[PDB]
């Protein structure tokens, strides 16, 4: 736009910029060329009931930045349809790729270099007192080099699956969700430190869905009286002993992730 102007947003950005193309599989992303710079994109849109809540999600992007959180671009937010771009991660997203990969590649230092990636993350997002409130593989970002970025995608309504089913005024990640947050909608940092748990088994057993055969009505009693995935094939003693540390059924007792990303630093460096 126009700098002098009163209205004036940096991220602003022209639509005709931007070769959009065809749907990334998903709201809706489609994958868009970023003509000036030739720059592949992820380009994210919109007559819907959430406006409120798409800007929202705009304004929120434009106060954080990390090296392991997908990086807004701009927007397109002054006419509609509503876009909000980032950057583009060849590899998509974590859940697939760690089901599709060369497990040779893709070896056990390699995934705990993701864990580390993640872990970095959610430090800032604790330290910017921001909650994620549906962290999973499904919602992060495979690019080149291992390079692993956390997301979120909305994948609430895109998804029915079985992934996401009905408490409060929505759908959730149960195998996700930590008790506290099932029981009383109550979600904090402790309550991502919890889905983080989870999120390493998936990463531990590249990409199995959580609690195998277990059905969705029966997952908070067996947490109830203390009951948790086992330590998955391969993955080493610490990492595991990790999960559970976050798995604890009291918040306060979970670890926060500036200690998480301190326990992963020490055993990253210790295999390479
Ligand atoms: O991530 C967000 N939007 C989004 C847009 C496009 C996407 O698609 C895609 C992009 C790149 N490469 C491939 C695919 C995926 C996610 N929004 C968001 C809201 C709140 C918190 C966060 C976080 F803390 F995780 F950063 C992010």
């Amino acid at each position: 736009m126009d700098p002098s102007s009163p209205n004036y947003d940096k991220w602003e950005m022209e639509r005709t910029d931007i070769t959009m193309k065809h749907k990334l599989g998903g709201g809706e992303v489609y994958e868009g060329v970023w003509k000036k710079y030739s720059l592949t994109v992820a380009v994210k849109t919109l007559d819907t009931m959430e406006v409120e809540e798409f800007l929202k999600e705009a304004a929120v992007m434009k106060e954080i930045k990390h090296p392991n959180l997908v990086q807004l671009l701009g927007v397109c937010t002054r006419e509609p349809p509503f876009y909000i771009i980032t950057e583009f991660m060849t590899y998509g997203n974590l859940l697939d790729y760690l089901r599709e990969c060369n497990r040779q590649e893709v070896s056990a230092v390699v995934l705990l270099y993701m864990a580390t990636q993640i872990s970095s993350a959610m430090e800032y997002l604790e330290k910017k007192n921001f909650i994620h409130r549906d962290l999973a593989a499904r919602n992060c970002l495979v690019g080149e080099n291992h390079l692993v970025k956390v997301a979120d995608f909305g994948l609430s309504r895109l998804m029915t699956g079985d992934t996401y089913t009905a408490h409060a005024g929505a759908k959730f990640p149960i195998k996700w969700t930590a008790p506290e947050s099932l029981a009383y909608n109550k979600f904090s940092i402790k309550s991502d430190v919890w889905a983080f748990g989870v999120l390493l088994w998936e990463i531990a057993t590249y990409g199995m869905s959580p609690y195998p055969g277990i059905d969705l009505s029966q997952v908070y009693e067996l947490l109830e009286k203390d009951y948790r995935m086992e330590r998955p094939e391969g993955c080493p003693e610490k990492v595991y002993e990790l999960m559970r540390a976050c798995w604890q059924w009291n918040p306060s007792d979970r670890p926060s992730f500036a200690e998480i990303h301190q326990a992963f630093e020490t055993m990253f460096q210790e295999s390479s």
